[PDB]
DNA sequence: GGGAAGCC
DNA sequence: GGCTTCCC
């Protein structure tokens, strides 16, 4: 297997940037309602990095700009480019309007030196299609193609080769491990562990007992490099709207119309089929039931209505009490 | 099943 | 926020 992973370089900033050229070069920040979103890389040498209050933001980065987040620009851009991407992949799995890990193995007939050349040729025409700058990793799974692109970022192009792969897999923290973040991360540094391999001269059982037999078993299999789940024709990306309604209503026979609204604008901004709805609404006090069913084969629009009509009884059978003021509704999962 | 708690 | 695992 090759796969190529590509992660967008602090994407909201720079899609600014490339919409307003004298941002290039001093500091640019991006916000969400007030917390950071991305910021650029002129921003980050001053101490700026995603979530932290813009509080914080201005007091170390004065000389920086501040942006609203205008998202439908970045899903444009975003969407622009998953199409490059679809072009040079023999498979797609859509991550994030950030990410995408391609299947490349049939389009340079397993010859990773091509598939190398490949990201290379991926990464000059996203760069002089839409002055856009990604950062790359290529190897055999995906997993390993992701950590070598975090391990190369800005504007990198990482690479683990077969021949190079369990040397990797030694020679790797257990915090550069995706899936633990800082406290199990804390316990096993500070429990025994301190690499990937190191696991493998373990009990298993009493690993369970810190992490759960699903990611220890996930560790083990990667500690093996026994893991290779393939990249799936899908998107990750959730796609769904919100609508108010006129009062505070709770009768199926007036949400229903602003509820089938919903869904058929969601079931308008997704190309493909989804495999997951989610009915979703906020109460009187803006207490939010969320409620979803699954579908291994995908789900039909007019089958969506009904489904959802369903999810929402059900949620109101859940509530008794209090009134519904918005309805949503998510789709997730996506086939393509 | 599904609300509650902890870990990305 | 969303995914798991806990726990009723």
């Amino acid at each position: 297997m090759i796969v190529i992973f590509v992660d967008f370089d602090y994407f909201f900033a720079q899609v600014e940037e490339v919409l307003n050229p004298q941002y290039k070069g001093k500091p640019l920040v991006v916000c969400v309602y007030g917390a950071v979103a991305t910021a650029n890389y002129e921003a980050r040498k001053l101490g700026v990095k995603a979530g932290m209050p813009i509080i914080k933001a201005m007091q170390i980065a004065p000389s920086a700009i501040y942006v609203p987040m205008r998202k439908p620009i970045y899903e444009a851009f975003s969407n622009r480019i998953m199409n490059l991407l679809n072009k040079h992949a023999d498979k797609i799995e859509v991550a994030s309007i950030d990410e995408a890990y391609l299947d490349v193995t049939n389009k340079v007939e397993g010859n990773f030196e091509n598939g190398i050349e490949l990201a290379r040729k991926i990464k000059q025409e996203i760069l002089e299609k839409e002055k856009i700058t990604v950062t790359v990793g290529v190897a055999p799974n995906k997993i390993l193609a992701k950590i070598i692109a975090d391990k190369s970022k800005p504007n990198g192009l990482g690479v683990i080769r077969p021949t190079e792969v369990q040397d990797f897999l030694n020679e790797l923290d257990i915090d550069e491990i995706p899936g633990i973040g800082s406290v199990l991360a804390r316990r096993l540094n500070e429990l025994g562990i301190q690499k990937l391999r190191d696991i493998l001269s373990k009990n298993y059982n009493e690993l369970e007992k810190i992490t759960g037999k699903a990611k220890a078993l996930y560790l083990l299999k990667l500690a093996q490099n026994k893991y290779s789940e393939p990249v799936e024709n899908k998107s990750k990306i959730p796609h769904g709207r919100y609508l108010t309604l006129p009062y505070n209503t709770r009768d199926v026979k007036v949400i229903l119309p602003y509820l089938k609204k919903a869904i058929n604008e969601a079931y308008n901004k997704v190309n493909g089929i989804p495999m997951r709805i989610t009915v979703i609404a906020i109460m009187e006090d803006l207490d939010i039931l969320s409620k979803g069913k699954k579908f291994k084969h995908g789900i039909s629009i007019d089958n969506a209505y009904k489904v959802a009509e369903d999810l929402l009884r059900e949620l109101l059978v859940r509530d008794k009490r209090r009134n519904v003021r918005r309805i949503g509704v998510k789709l997730d999962n996506i086939i393509i």
